[PDB]
Order: structure tokens, then C-alpha cells, then sequence
């Protein structure tokens, strides 16, 4: 009943919808449904579907700031050990169904939706983040310094979504641990 | 228009409108005005929404295999031709916006679809091919034997993931195959 609870209790309930139905395709009227309030209480919180759609995404790009924040903010850490953390938080948040990364996913193939310019604009502050680890990783000499950092964020990405395809098919954590692990070595071989 | 030449011209206006709106939309009434037939008619076709989904996403998963087969049935070029031949593949058919391919990648992220099943049972003839060819590229002493082909063929998907996104931001030909060229020198090192 306090505002900030409701609000996040409405926000999770639209993204509940939104993993299960589609970006998008939740109404008003469901989200009241759910939370067992009002059609008018659940505009009060969002004026317009618009609202509601950004601030459910605003969640998820949040989500995702924050499970890499929790892997490269530690300062005594390897890059690899740095990937093996985000690779295992990855594998979990599958395993424990989020909805938030099931929307994450969804969002970036939406190439030809509204939404897909906040999904470019949103990820690149991430994508500059994990550059910066490999960065650090290259002036440790923990990998070769051949390829950009750049180059080597933007193939993480990738792995990671292989990871949550395999994870998605086989949701087992000692089986996808391992399977991280030698993506990791494939991708990003030792120095 | 014979009726079998009806509804492969139905089932090509079908995967245009779910590029446009997504896998999960009820297209029917708006297949039936992109061929000037009526809603009826499609329904003769196609029964329900879910017979129309299904036959659609084979004729994705039947394109992504033709693509695959003309980049790998040569069989005497190297394994970096057929990786550059794929991604070059790709990066025009972005370009190009072809609608099935699209479909494919939103196909991907479906995962608590009814239809997610069918991806992954489509994947599979698709990864043991693309394993072959990085087996073949093993024994030719072109790429590392150190790991292993499955691995290898999934971190491709990952790869054409990367670049799928990147030309849909980029839809730049001479930047994308730089690029492209980039990846699979940091993924594939020859020799």
C-alpha cells in the first residue's frame, strides 16, 4: 500500500506480462487485475502505456547495469575471473527464470520496433563498461592486446547470448558452469 | 493462381507482417488484404493461428538452411571463406531488411514460446553442419584443434548474433565486413 511498494509491485507485474506475452502487451486493466487494484490506481502510476513500457525497460536496463556492476566493480579480480562471475550470474538468472533478461533478449532482436534506439542507446554505456575490463585485462597482461576492446565487449555479448539460449535449453548450473568456462577459453584465450 | 501458388503467396505475405509485427500477432485479416482475398479465404488456408505460425517459421528455418548450404556445399573452399561467405550473407540480407531472417533472430529470443522447441530442433541440423566445417578447418590445420567443433559452432551463432544487431544499427556494407573480418580474426586466428 506505501507508494514506492506499489509502484515497484505494478512494474513487476507488467514485466511478469511482458516476459510472458510480449513487450508491449500488457493493458492497464491486466496490470490492475494482477495487483487487485484499480483500473484509475494503476493509471495513477502510469498516465499512458508509453509510460509504462519505458519504465518497465528503464528496469531492465538497470538490471542489467547492475549484474555487471556487481562482476567488474570488485578491484581484486582477473579478467577472467571478472567473465567466469558474469557467465555464472547470467546462468542463474536463467535458471531462476527472470524476467527481466527474457525481456532483455526479446528487446534486442525488436530491431524494428519504436524501442529499439533506447536498446543501442542504453547498452553502450555497458558495452563501455566491459571495455574497459578487457582493457584492464590487456594492461595486465591477462589477454593479448591484438584485438579492441571494443571488439572483444561487443563478443561478449555474444557469448552471453549463446550462454542464455544453452542455459534456456539445458538449465542445469554444473553443466552451463562448464560450458561458459570453454567459451571463455575459446574466445578469450590466457596471457 | 493455382491454390498451392496461393498459399506460398500467403505464407510470403505472412512472414512480411510478423517482420513487421512480430511472430506472436494474429495476421490473418491482415495477410488477407496484402493478397486482395478475403479473411475468409486464409482461414481456408490456414485453419488457425497457430498452423499459420508453424508453417511460416519452417519456411525460416528452410531459409536459414539454404543459406547455410550455399555458403558450405562447395566443400573445397577453406573454413575462412565459408565463415566470410556467412557473414558476408548476413550482413546484406540486413541490409536488404529481408523478412526472414528477422523473424529468425525474434524466433531465437521466443524461449517460453510454444514455438521456442522448433528453433532449437532446427538449430541442431544447423550446428552439426557448421561443426563439420570447423572439424574439416581442424584437419586442415587452419584454425587450433584446441577446441572443440560444437563449441566452435555455437560461438559462430554468437558472432552472427553480434553482427545482426551491429548492421541493423550500421547497415553499412564496407564497415560491417570490416568488421565481420575483425570478429573472426579475434574468434577463428588461421593457422
Amino acid at each position: 500500500l506505501s507508494p514506492e511498494k506499489r509502484k515497484q509491485q505494478l512494474l513487476d507485474f507488467a514485466l511478469d506480462v511482458f516476459a510472458r506475452r510480449g513487450i508491449g502487451r500488457a493493458g492497464h486493466a491486466d496490470i490492475a487485475e494482477m495487483a487487485n487494484v484499480s483500473v484509475a490506481t494503476v493509471f495513477n502510476y502510469f498516465p499512458t502505456r508509453e509510460a509504462l513500457v519505458e519504465e518497465v525497460l528503464l528496469q531492465v536496463e538497470n538490471r542489467f547495469s547492475l549484474l555487471l556492476s556487481e562482476c567488474l566493480d570488485e578491484q581484486d579480480k582477473t579478467l577472467h575471473a571478472r567473465l567466469r562471475g558474469i557467465s555464472h550470474t547470467l546462468i542463474d538468472a536463467v535458471i531462476e527464470q527472470q524476467d527481466w533478461l527474457k525481456v532483455w533478449f526479446e528487446w534486442s532482436t525488436s530491431v524494428r520496433d519504436d524501442i529499439w534506439p533506447q536498446f543501442i542507446s542504453g547498452n553502450k554505456k555497458s558495452l563501455k563498461r566491459i571495455a574497459a575490463a578487457f582493457e584492464q585485462g590487456k594492461e595486465n597482461n591477462e589477454i593479448d592486446s591484438d584485438n579492441s576492446s571494443d571488439d572483444l565487449a561487443h563478443l561478449l555479448h555474444g557469448l552471453c547470448y549463446i550462454l542464455y539460449l544453452q542455459s534456456n535449453l539445458h538449465p542445469d548450473q554444473d553443466r552451463m558452469r562448464e560450458q561458459a568456462e570453454r567459451y571463455i577459453n575459446t574466445l578469450y584465450p590466457a596471457k
